[PDB]
């Protein structure tokens, strides 16, 4: 049983809390929490899973992200198992094989340890308790080992859990004489195309496999014969983390206008990296089958899902059974005031916002179309007394942090990129946002991404949006009506109520 320790609900949390609760006990299998950036989806998350008492997991597009989710959540939760399921995937190499340099990369070896600790920590309290929140990236739903052999294995002071994901050795034996014989047959499929590279290398490396494994129980990549070890059929679901939980937890999953599609396409995304692998005589092609689940599979091992979005996507909006909007902050802070402005003299109009914003200490974010444009904008402004940095689209989420965090301590005062849509970019001292080609096509100028990017400019008391075109398009149109229709709402709320915004 949960004990919520975080802020009570303001704004429109109370409403919002009572919504989604009310759906899920009814028993709608989706229903979406459409809550505008500031709202505190957090604290509305942890309220419903406070009110119906039951494991949650939460997925997250990111690391960083999923990070911060774990961080959150175990403050609101003190006195329970807030777990953070990572995956080595998310810092550290894999095995793979590059082809076109003819170069195979080996997965890191003994790597931080924190990482298997917090996978272990995660299930081992899935199995001893019901008061679990497990934050996680979508990408670390992945094949892992049954989790019937992982819970009957245990040592009775204190109760001692396996040290391994992958324990079923059933009968070593008999399951190292099933892995030769599909050797053997694959070898045989290189051979008769005179592949003798492959077939040499997939021998070389499976029968040392075979070998440790004999001589130690387990080898480096043990993962990739998880359906031996599993007992499954060629082509079936593994087991994943999924598995691990009781059948009634409850599933939400954060950005789903992102993550949906992310979980959409991972079995195509992991597919294609380890088929190469096993093309070239790396990998047997039982490999495949420690996999990612397909959407229909993953679909088929939840039983409700809570999407949460500012701007949810097609599946949400076409399957769930009910939508709860959040749009009235705990703060008090309102949408940004969203201006068209023409092309001409773009440039100029655009330095003189940022300088005027400068003097007083406020921060411009500018997002443009193409990489020669920010370079050349960025390098303009500079030129021009503004202390503008470029967030180059090659960055690592760390670089990126690094760079966005001196934005929020004040080292510059303007970031120019492409895409804004990133992690920490959500700052009290940005006041101005500027879209150039604003009526542009591509994914950047799309309604849901003008509605995200607007947001930027939601955490100060003056935030403006200026959008540069000479033309409304229809993406902009209906930007603009949400923005307003969220900002009229929120003044509504504020003047029921005797609060008049301020920048933190
Ligand atoms: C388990 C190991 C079995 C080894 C037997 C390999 C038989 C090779 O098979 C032969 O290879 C030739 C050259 O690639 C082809 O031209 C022939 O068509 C093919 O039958
Ligand atoms: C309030 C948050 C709004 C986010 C942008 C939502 C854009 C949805 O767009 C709408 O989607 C429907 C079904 O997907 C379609 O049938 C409509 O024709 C389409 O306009």
């Amino acid at each position: 049983t949960f004990r919520y320790r975080g802020p009570s609900p303001k704004g429109d949390q109370p409403k919002a809390i009572a919504g989604l609760v009310e759906a899920l006990r009814d028993g709608e299998r989706f229903v979406t929490l459409l809550g505008a950036t500031g709202t505190g989806k957090t604290v509305t998350m942890a309220k419903v899973i406070e009110a119906l008492g039951r494991p949650a997991l939460v997925l997250a597009p990111n690391k960083i992200l999923a990070a911060q989710l774990a961080a959150e959540f175990r403050e609101l939760f003190p006195e329970n198992a807030v777990e953070y399921f990572i995956s080595y995937y998310d810092y550290y190499q894999p095995e793979a094989y590059v082809p076109g340099k003819d170069l195979y990369i080996e997965k890191d070896a003994s790597i931080n340890p924190e990482i298997e600790r917090l996978r272990h920590s995660t299930t081992r309290s899935l199995l001893t308790r019901r008061d679990v929140i497990v934050v996680a990236s979508v990408s670390a739903i992945y094949g892992l080992g049954d989790p019937r052999e992982y819970r009957a294995r245990n040592l009775v002071g204190f109760v001692l859990f396996p040290a391994t994901h992958y324990l079923s050795p059933e009968g070593l034996e008999e399951i190292l004489k099933e892995i030769e014989k599909e050797l053997w047959e694959r070898v045989r499929y290189f051979e008769e195309r005179g592949e003798v590279l492959y077939a040499q290398r997939l021998k070389e490396r499976t029968l040392y496999d075979l070998e440790m494994l004999r001589v130690m129980g387990t080898c480096p990549g043990v993962e990739n014969y998880a359906r031996y070890f599993t007992g499954k059929a060629p082509g079936e679901p593994p087991y994943t983390l999924l598995d691990y939980f009781p059948e009634d937890f409850l599933v939400f999953l954060d950005e789903s206008h992102v993550t949906v599609p992310q979980l959409q396409g991972m079995y195509r995304g992991d597919y294609a990296r380890k088929k190469t692998l096993v093309d070239y005589g790396f990998r047997l092609p039982s490999a495949l089958d420690n996999r990612p689940l397909r959407f229909e599979e993953f679909l088929e091992r939840v039983s409700q899902v809570v999407f949460v979005s500012a701007t949810p996507g097609p599946f949400e909006l076409a399957h769930s059974g009910r939508v709860v909007e959040q749009i009235i902050r705990p703060t008090g802070l309102l949408d940004p005031l969203v201006r068209v402005k023409p092309t001409e003299n773009q440039i100029l109009d655009l330095m003189e916002g940022i300088r005027e914003r400068a003097a007083r200490g406020e921060r411009t974010l500018v997002t443009v179309l193409t990489v020669r444009m920010a370079e050349e904008l960025t390098s303009f402004l500079v030129e021009h007394g503004i202390r503008a940095r470029y967030l180059h689209h090659e960055l690592d989420a760390f670089k990126r942090q690094a760079l966005i965090r001196d934005l929020r301590l004040g080292h510059y005062d303007c970031l120019v990129g492409i895409n804004l849509l990133r992690e920490g970019l959500d700052i009290p001292e940005v006041s101005l946002v500027a879209i150039l080609d604003a009526d542009k096509e591509g994914f950047l100028r799309s309604e849901r991404s003008l509605i995200q990017t607007i947001g930027r400019a939601a955490r100060n008391a003056r935030g403006e949006v200026w959008l540069y075109a000479d033309r409304v398009s229809e993406a902009m149109q209906r930007a603009i009506e949400e923005t307003n229709r969220r900002r009229a709402l929120q003044e509504a709320y504020n003047l029921e109520h005797g609060i008049t915004p301020e920048t933190v």
